[PDB]
């Protein structure tokens, strides 16, 4: 928790919600009368709906960091950070300030960047003050050969362009070079090693079957053969005003197939799948 979506038809969709929503790839996921959407949800939800630690996509910000040789770099380290960044969650790592003669006084600082990345600074100083959620790094009382710690928190608002920039100490020719890349696309199971997937009429793209042309259906199950998608819907809803296999169902070429319930002793029958009974 929490995630807040609203008809998310795709991972990257979903993921792009917020930092709390989380895409079940899992086949077959959406019942009947579940919409694609239901895919989109909080991780403890979908788990819970029964989608499986390998089915939930869930990319994560994330640091790398590289130190190089040695001189190389005396007084800043680590010397390179790569940043993976999903929208509106932070990416923390660490920055090590040693003093070699100056200065008793340092601030930590980046480059102007643009209005979609947040920076801020903790200064965990030797004196021992602490400050947090900072604008820049600050300590007083930095010695010789004690080393500072100061932690980059770094927040994208939306999936960026990959680009880089830099952290520096106040007065000193140090350079924490950062790259910074998005993380909004998911990794998804593919129907490379099934041809039967989509039952061979459509792409698996996370989950959701996108149908050839002739092809309708979660699964692309069903040939229309061109009575219209709409005729076929039609057979599935009471009236034009009025929802398809009432909420409860999906229109399998032209049939309403009820969602089954596991609930004592529940029933979803009826032509639209109108009929809720609870004493079945
Ligand atoms: C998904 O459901 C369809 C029902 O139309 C079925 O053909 C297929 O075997 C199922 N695939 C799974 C569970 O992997
Ligand atoms: C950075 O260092 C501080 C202070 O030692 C520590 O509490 C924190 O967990 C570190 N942060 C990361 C991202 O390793
Ligand atoms: C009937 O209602 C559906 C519901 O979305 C809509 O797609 C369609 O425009 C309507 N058709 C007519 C001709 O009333």
């Amino acid at each position: 928790q929490e995630c807040t979506k609203f008809k998310v038809s795709s991972c990257r969709e979903c993921i792009e919600s917020g930092p709390g929503c989380t895409w079940c790839q899992k086949l077959n996921f959406t019942g009947p009368g579940d919409p694609d959407s239901i895919r989109c949800d909080t991780r403890p939800q979908l788990l819970m709906r029964g989608c499986a630690a390998d089915d939930i996509m869930d990319p994560t910000s994330l640091a790398e960091t590289q130190e190089d040789h040695n001189g190389g770099q005396k007084q800043l380290s680590p010397q390179k950070v790569t940043l993976y960044l999903r929208p509106g969650q932070a990416a923390a790592f660490n920055v090590t300030f040693r003093r070699a003669k100056l200065s008793s006084r340092v601030f930590l600082d980046h480059n102007a960047l643009p209005d979609t990345l947040k920076v801020t600074y903790d200064s965990f100083c030797s004196n021992g003050v602490t400050h947090r959620n900072q604008p820049r790094g600050d300590c007083d009382g930095v010695q010789i050969n004690v080393p500072i710690t100061f932690q980059v928190k770094v927040t994208a608002t939306e999936c960026i362009q990959e680009q880089s920039f830099v952290i520096r100490a106040l007065g000193f020719t140090d350079i924490v070079t950062v790259q910074v890349l998005p993380q909004c696309e998911c990794r998804c199971r593919d129907q490379s090693r099934d041809r039967s997937l989509c039952h061979g009429k459509g792409f698996l793209e996370c989950g959701i079957c996108r149908c050839d042309t002739g092809y309708i259906g979660k699964n692309c199950e069903c040939q229309t053969q061109g009575r219209s998608s709409q005729e076929l819907e039609g057979s599935c809803r009471k009236d034009n005003n009025s929802i398809i296999c009432s909420g409860l169902g999906d229109c399998v070429c032209g049939q309403c197939l009820c969602h089954t319930s596991d609930v004592p002793g529940k029933l979803i029958y009826g032509q639209y799948c109108e009929h809720h009974h609870h004493h079945h």
